[PDB]
């Protein structure tokens, strides 16, 4: 053995011989028990660094603890490779994304292999193959034909001078971002997955997620948003329906939540685009001018919120089907053409919405709930207005008294008998839009003919071929200007045609890459039927909270899809979920001469303490605030820079002892500095032991007749083996996991175990340290096992608890009666004052001493005494 830890020399080592072992490389083997771990796989945008790393070490932490448990690990890596990044790096630096993509996609591979994960590169995919894609273009082209893809006209962001469409993230104050030119909204066709058909599906079978964070699980719920609800009609009154035709000179349709209130509602409000706001807004040109200003905002959610409510009156009256109330019908901003009946009724006792636009406005508000004895000041909200569950109503009637249940129950009777409303639910999820005007995606199965119309590519022509000879530019896509991609003929008549030209939003690869792992050479479907039996579910998903809605929630569509194609057998993808910590880091920059500053990495700048400067000019620089490791402050820490620096198993170990998993890790040039020299203190201790007598047989079995301290050690290290087992497999904390091992560690230095006995307790403490530690730091730990024993490490499997090593010696307990002794009792070390005192009333000398008299009192001294005073 080697004194001196040399992590350059035996990494490369220790990876060959897990290569040329195959030990990753598994396959559907009935004969071992199945484990899935999966990590979220990248973007191969050019780098991964030490954030990423954080990711796919706990994934491999955790693989490699079930590995040497037995399990038949699938540990997969892959790349997620459409979307934006490489489209942009085209227009930068002149090159195709299909080539920056896999220049791209080598070097990470190769910063993965330097860090040891214990992975089965057999199975790696690439999304931007025709392999993996031609498979979602025929799920797509099957759904197509069951409806459950359509294709309808939706509204896009038009950049008149960029001649390109933009996301909502591109449009600044209605500009967009590279041109600032006026966004049009502009209606176009686009293909849309019916997820709203599957949201009742989507949210019930959350339940069933037990092992799922809960603020996950809420996230999902809030998103897609159910609520149970009252379709109520007004009756439009007969000196309103002016230039109105059809069911809206009729009624004025509104869905409530809270039908309980509808005795307190005081007034109504429709939407810009509501038909009444069009016949109100024809004389009066102030109606006109209001609804204009409200097409032209922007419909996001997010500006909504944080958008001021404003109204106008409209002139038009409506009437309460319960009360008979004439209520004017106002427009308002705040109510979405789409949602629903584009038009609200408003109860502003009961609602902060409509008491806060009640209030600037003085529009009337009508108590109707009445919540214990809390006064109701009509000029002031109160969190209990909107309480729904201790409230009953009040000034209603029919309904006083009530509780919400009852009351909504009630309404629902009630309107259904005069035909003016009944119970509805309702969704905010909006079905899935798949079309995008960009070049780098999945194209679109489908062929536009004049005479077939819209028509699917048959599934012996998958897949539709996306061309990677292509530079873009910006100037809109170039798929629409490549006559030899979109010319063809029609599948269905065989005249001439054209392909669609838009591509797939890139969630789609993302929504099922987890199951084209389980046979990534599979040629006649998504996912082999053997393969997909055999692996089931994802054990255990791996990834930041940033997806935990939308990838989350695509996932697990595609999963019930998928099921109902008859792929798979499960219901849902992911068993247990992790939400990593983000890593974070000190950023640094300077300020350009095109008036922006621009970013410098952290290793390419010198820190003095007690000036910031240059690495390269030697000129200073400034030193900003510490935020998420991302390309975007370009303070992201390349592993292969600290691999070369301090080894793989130094930069694992960091993130793993730095904090919880869950829990955000700062980057800190003296937390690396302190793994390596944990990781001396390792290797120092294994050299030193086989330096002092060499190997020996683990001391194994009846330890009586061991010394105390001896005892002692092997107490503390099955109650290690114990706390580690639990922190990797039940509480998933790796931290707590390299603390206890330090401990048994810190025991061992201050064990003397020079004698024959001494040495065969070392040999089992350090065998069992290094098998411990393996997941977390493989390289250093497989050379250290196989100085010690000759068996292969994962042969010898997860240490096991001995739980004789954890019993503790009895202690002799003196009985006295009155102070006299009188007795002894032989207790447990773990003995409570209770069986103390239930051992000494029964010993012989003190019931013979006690002479029938009932105990006083019982003084009990733990390990010393129990006196019976009588
Ligand atoms: C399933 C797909 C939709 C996934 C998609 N391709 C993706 O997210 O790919 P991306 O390459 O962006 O990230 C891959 C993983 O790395 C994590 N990650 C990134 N930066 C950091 C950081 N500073 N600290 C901690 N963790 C970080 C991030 O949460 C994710 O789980
Ligand atoms: N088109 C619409 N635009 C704006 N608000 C609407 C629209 N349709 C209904 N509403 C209002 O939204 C209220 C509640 O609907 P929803 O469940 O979507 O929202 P919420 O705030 O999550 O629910 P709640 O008020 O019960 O907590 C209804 O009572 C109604 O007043
Ligand atoms: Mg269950
Ligand atoms: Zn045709």
């Amino acid at each position: 053995m080697q004194e001196h830890y040399q992590p350059a020399a035996i990494e490369p080592a220790a990876q060959k011989k897990w290569d040329d072992a195959r030990i990753s490389n598994v396959s559907e083997d009935a004969s071992k028990p199945k484990y899935y771990c999966l990590s979220m796989f990248p973007y191969p945008s050019g780098k991964l660094h030490m954030g990423h790393v954080r990711n796919y070490t706990i994934g491999d932490v955790l693989s490699r603890f079930k590995l040497l448990n037995g399990f038949n690990v699938m540990q997969p890596m892959g790349w997620d490779a459409f979307g934006m990044p490489a489209e942009n790096a085209a227009m930068k630096n002149n090159v195709a994304p299909a080539a920056w993509t896999y220049d791209n996609i080598e070097y990470m591979k190769t910063q993965l292999k330097s860090l040891g994960f214990a992975v089965d590169w057999e199975r790696e995919v690439a999304t931007c193959k025709p392999e993996y894609y031609r498979w979602e273009q025929w799920l797509f082209t099957k759904l197509f034909e069951k409806g459950i893809v359509y294709r309808k006209n939706g509204t896009v962001n038009w950049d008149p001078v960029d001649q390109t469409v933009l996301a909502n993230e591109q449009v600044i104050d209605g500009r967009g971002w590279r041109s600032g030119a006026l966004i049009e909204k502009r209606e176009i066709p686009m293909y849309y997955f019916k997820i709203t058909d599957y949201a009742e599906e989507l949210l019930n079978d959350l339940d069933k997620l037990e092992h799922w964070p809960e603020q996950v699980k809420t996230m999902q719920r809030n998103w897609i948003g159910k609520s149970r609800g009252m379709t109520v009609r007004f009756a439009v009154s007969d000196d309103s329906k002016q230039g109105l035709e059809g069911d809206y000179a009729k009624f004025l349709q509104v869905y409530t939540t809270r039908p309980d209130t509808l005795m307190g509602a005081t007034y109504v409000a429709v939407a810009a685009e509501h038909p009444l706001a069009t016949a109100a807004a024809a004389d009066k040109p102030e109606l006109q001018a209001f609804i204009a200003e409200c097409k032209a905002g922007s419909v996001a959610e997010a500006d909504m919120a944080t958008m001021e409510k404003k109204g106008v009156p409209t002139g038009r009256y409506v009437v309460n089907p319960l009360n008979g109330d004439k209520l004017e019908v106002w427009i308002a901003n705040y109510v979405l053409w789409g949602y629903g009946d584009g038009a609200v009724m408003a109860v502003p006792a009961h609602d902060e919405r409509d008491f806060e636009f009640a209030a600037k406005y003085n529009l009337p508000k009508k108590q109707v709930i009445a919540v214990g004895d809390n006064a109701f000041d009509a000029n002031r909200w109160q969190e209990w207005y909107g309480d729904k569950e201790n409230g009953v109503l009040v000034n209603s009637g029919d309904l006083d008294g009530l509780d919400f249940q009852t009351a909504f129950d009630a309404v629902a009777a009630k309107l259904q008998s005069q035909g003016a409303g009944e119970p509805k639910t309702q969704y905010r999820l909006r079905d899935w839009g798949i079309s995008r005007q960009r070049y780098w995606g999945c194209p679109i199965p489908i062929v536009h003919c004049e005479k077939c119309g819209n028509v699917p590519v048959p599934a012996d022509q998958l897949p539709v071929v996306l061309p990677e000879n292509v530079v873009p530019d910006g100037m809109g896509s170039p798929l629409a200007k490549m006559p030899e991609f979109y010319e063809t003929s029609c599948p269905c008549c065989g005249g001439a045609a054209k392909r669609e030209t838009d591509t797939m939003d890139t969630f789609i690869e993302s929504s099922w890459y987890f199951f084209r792992y389980m046979s990534p050479k599979f040629s006649d479907g998504m996912v082999s039927a053997e393969s997909a039996k055999y692996w089931g579910a994802v054990d255990q998903y791996i990834g930041g909270i940033e997806h935990a809605i939308l990838h989350l929630l695509y996932a697990r569509f595609f999963t019930k899809l998928m099921r109902d194609e008859g792929l798979v057998n499960v219901d849902e993808p992911f068993e247990r979920l992790l939400t990593q910590g983000m890593v974070v880091c000190e950023t640094y920059y300077r300020e350009n001469d095109k008036g922006g500053k621009d970013w410098i990495n952290p290793a390419d700048v010198e820190l003095t303490f007690d000036s910031a400067v240059l690495k390269a000019d030697g000129l200073p620089v400034v030193i900003s605030g510490t935020e998420k490791m991302s390309k975007s402050k370009n303070n992201g820490v390349d592993p292969q820079e600290l691999i070369n620096a301090y080894g793989a198993d130094t930069a694992r170990l960091f993130m793993m002892f730095a904090a919880p998993p869950e829990q955000s890790l700062e980057w800190s040039d003296s937390g690396v500095e302190g793994a390596h020299r944990f990781l001396r203190r390792l290797w120092r201790t294994v050299y030193e032991y086989l330096k002092q007598g060499g190997a020996v047989k683990a001391f194994a079995g009846n330890q009586d007749g061991l010394s105390k301290e001896l005892k002692d050690l092997r107490h503390k290290l099955h109650s290690t083996t114990a706390k580690v087992s639990d922190d990797y497999g039940r509480r998933q904390q790796f931290n707590t996991a390299i603390a206890a091992v330090m401990e048994l560690l810190n025991q061992y230095d201050k064990t003397d175990t020079g004698s024959e006995q001494g040495r065969a307790v070392a040999q089992e403490v350090l065998e069992a340290a290094v098998r411990l530690l393996w997941p977390i730091v493989p390289h250093i730990c497989e050379t250290l096992w196989s100085e010690l024993n000759g068996a292969k490490l994962w042969e010898a499997g997860w240490p096991t608890v001995d739980e004789a090593a954890l019993v503790k010696s009895e202690i002799e307990v003196m009985v006295q009666v009155n102070g006299k002794l009188r007795g002894k009792i032989t207790v447990a070390a773990d003995a409570s004052k209770a069986d103390l005192e239930a051992a000494a009333l029964a010993n012989e000398g003190a019931v013979k001493f006690m002479e029938g008299k009932p105990a006083k009192k019982i003084i009990v001294v733990p390990g010393r005494l129990v006196n019976i005073v009588v």
